[PDB]
């Protein structure tokens, strides 16, 4: 609803959100697509935060990310 610019942990949603990682659809603020099971860990694997805007959550999705990652091989 009415809500800003906020970025906060996962474990933050489960109690804001009130809704597990999981279920909670988060997308990409890059492709404005759902995030994959691993792409919702990768940001509380690796501790970066959801972004809120409007109540509409946002992160990054491991299949820009993942890949944005220099060492990793050409292989994926
Ligand atoms: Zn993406």
């Amino acid at each position: 609803g009415s809500h800003m610019s906020r970025s906060v942990y996962g474990t933050t949603l489960e109690a804001i959100t009130k809704k597990s990682l999981y279920d909670l659809s988060i997308r990409c603020h890059r492709c404005q697509r759902p995030l994959g099971p691993e792409e919702k860990q990768k940001l509380v694997d690796e501790k970066k935060r959801f972004h809120e805007i409007a109540g509409r959550w946002t992160g990054q999705c491991a299949n820009c990310w993942q890949r944005t990652r220099q060492r990793n091989e050409t292989q994926v």
